[PDB]
């Protein structure tokens, strides 16, 4: 809970910084993105894949609650994911969260920044160095983040537990100038 | 006060809960009114645009009375709420119409709450034109009619800061 | 070679709005275009509108043989065209087989003289003013879950109205 | 002329090399893409310079209809601009040409890479390394490429001239490593 997480130069991850999240996974497409889960709801957004190969993907920055890293992002910590964008083509945030109402448990944007439901936790994954996955706890119980068959294709989805890397979907962070 | 029974394109009084087409007063050109994005800068909620389609009849819309309980034909001049009616909805918010009031336009948008003064609009008497009306909304002493501008689409329904002309098409 | 009949008994007329609605157990409109996956935007598929309400997209019929009168009779090769004011792609409004892919999607594009986009009109079932589309005659039009909904292919060797997507033709005014 | 078209670490371009194509005269957006010029029609596609500030542009490989000068590209010489991409919403091809039938005479995709209607010139642009600007012939004379408002931002267009880099749309090309 104390090692601090690791963009892909190896440099500690900081907070009002902007990042691609990209999959540390199979490389034949390009970053995470939003786009819209199914074609009931336009709104709010969920989180894939792009399949062109060399979109980065949408940045992000990485929010802390209590000053007490300063500006370090350290791992199993709460911390809350934000897409920056100039555009935005819904009512609601850009903060990543889970949809509760989905079957499927997608992660869609429009979550409170400061609220506990827009919390997250950066885990290691695997032996890979500067590789991740996502954890969140939304009644004491352990999941990590997955993946599933999307309308536009895989899409960030939570898992029922987090008890081996196997379903967890890897992420590298990387620094945006 | 003057209250009369809005009528739709056949004469026959207006009733609540029973879906209409809101259409255009004249048959010009495009059909009837429905949900569309008024730019590229917001997907949801949505604008009430005129389709460009001859033939699209709108989208339905059923009619509800929030200051009245006095039978079921919809009356001019009192404040009823507007709801698209639809077995989907692409946007997180309702199908009732209400004022985008932040927006140097003012469009009419979707997302409103039907029992909220927010979305009561009046139906009024238009021009000569039998069964033609206008909407009309009070922001609390003076009423601004309903008119358009042109937007993404087509033309978007806005609050006058003429009024647009239209007519009730009984579905079925 | 009887005529092919509206929803109101009256016999279709060559170059007349007509909206193509499934004549069938009604969860949704008439026939539209839509793009059938993600793969293309254009030319565009045919498909059924869910909502309740939407007539479906205008199609007028135009027919190779010039000597019918402008009656469009059963048994006789038409051409299929959507009527609209504005067309997003780049192609013709006439429906047509998409030659290749796997369900053989009818798409848009067409040559309306072309032996290409001919179909058939026939009866369908013992019913009444209901047909369904085959193509000297031997295919029969079908449908098959896409993007938006069913949207209509042309099945196997077989023409039996069985797996036929079921149409009734109304006039348009 | 004889001169090589350099990419942005100062490079000589390649044929059949994925480059990125990016505005140089400012910061404010990203590369160029494929995307509507209008609501009248969605294909073929025009070139539009993406106002997200990192998305570095769909690649395009860069084809000479001789087979002259290897895999060299230099400045003053007829080359075809292909986008590259593993899917594409459009019948036409992935090929920039002008629009001729257009009043603002859109550079558009759907091209012949090896008919002179997709050829075009790159030659130096004013200030600044290894920046270019594309240029069309005629017959005679030389129309910079520029660009005009349309529906998703700005698009490239075929100017009037080539007198001067005034109305040209500046670019630098960028290896896709
Ligand atoms: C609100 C709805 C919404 C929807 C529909 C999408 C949908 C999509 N986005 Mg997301 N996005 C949104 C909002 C939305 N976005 C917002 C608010 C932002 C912040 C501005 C972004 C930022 C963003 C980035 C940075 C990227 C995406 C990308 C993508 C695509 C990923 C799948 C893919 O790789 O296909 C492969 C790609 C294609 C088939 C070409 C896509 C062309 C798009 C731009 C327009 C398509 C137009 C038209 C509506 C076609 C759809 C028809 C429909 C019937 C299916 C997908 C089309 C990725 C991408 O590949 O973009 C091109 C990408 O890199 N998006
Ligand atoms: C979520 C956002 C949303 C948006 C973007 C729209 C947008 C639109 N709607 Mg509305 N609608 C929505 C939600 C939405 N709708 C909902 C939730 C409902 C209830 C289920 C409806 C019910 C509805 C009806 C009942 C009707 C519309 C119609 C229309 C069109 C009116 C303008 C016109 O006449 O063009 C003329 C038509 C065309 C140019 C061809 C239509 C092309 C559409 C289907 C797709 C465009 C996507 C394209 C691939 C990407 C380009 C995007 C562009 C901004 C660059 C416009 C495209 C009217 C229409 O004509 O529909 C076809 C119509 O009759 N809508
Ligand atoms: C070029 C691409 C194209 C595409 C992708 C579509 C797609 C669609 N059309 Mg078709 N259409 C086109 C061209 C196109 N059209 C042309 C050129 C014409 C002649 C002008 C028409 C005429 C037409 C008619 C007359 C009708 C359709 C309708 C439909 C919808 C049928 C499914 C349904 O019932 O949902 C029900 C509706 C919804 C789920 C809400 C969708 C509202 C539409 C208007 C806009 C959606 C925009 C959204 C932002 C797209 C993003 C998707 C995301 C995955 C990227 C579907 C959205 C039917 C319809 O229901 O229209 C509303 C219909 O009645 N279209
Ligand atoms: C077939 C029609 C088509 C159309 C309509 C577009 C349209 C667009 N493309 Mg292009 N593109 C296409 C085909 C198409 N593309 C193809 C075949 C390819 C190769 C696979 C690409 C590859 C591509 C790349 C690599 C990129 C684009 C980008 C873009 C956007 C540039 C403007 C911008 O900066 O907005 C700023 C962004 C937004 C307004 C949010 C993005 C919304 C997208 C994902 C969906 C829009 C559909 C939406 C549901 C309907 C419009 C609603 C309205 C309220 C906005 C614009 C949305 C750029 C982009 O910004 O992608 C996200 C970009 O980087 N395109």
């Amino acid at each position: 809970d104390e090692e601090p997480v690791k963009d892909t130069n190896g440099n500690p991850l900081k907070i009002e910084t902007r990042y691609f999240i990209q999959p540390a996974s199979d490389n034949n497409g390009g970053g995470l993105v939003p786009a819209n889960v199914d074609l009931s709801h336009l709104c709010p957004l969920g989180i894939v894949r792009t399949s062109l190969p060399y979109q980065p993907g949408l940045p992000v920055t990485i929010s802390t609650p209590s000053s007490s890293e300063g500006n370090d992002v350290l791992t199993n910590t709460n911390i809350a994911i934000t897409f920056d964008a100039p555009i935005w083509l819904c009512p609601s945030s850009k903060t990543w969260t889970v949809d509760s109402s989905s079957e499927e448990k997608y992660i869609i944007t429009g979550g409170d920044p400061k609220s506990g439901e827009s919390f997250f936790r950066i885990e290691k994954y695997g032996n890979g160095k500067n590789t991740y996955k996502l954890v969140r706890y939304d009644n004491g119980e352990g999941k990590s983040v997955g993946s599933t068959k999307s309308l536009w294709g895989p899409a960030l989805v939570l898992n029922d537990d987090d008890d081996s890397d196997e379903n967890a979907f890897p992420i590298k962070f990387r620094e945006v100038d």
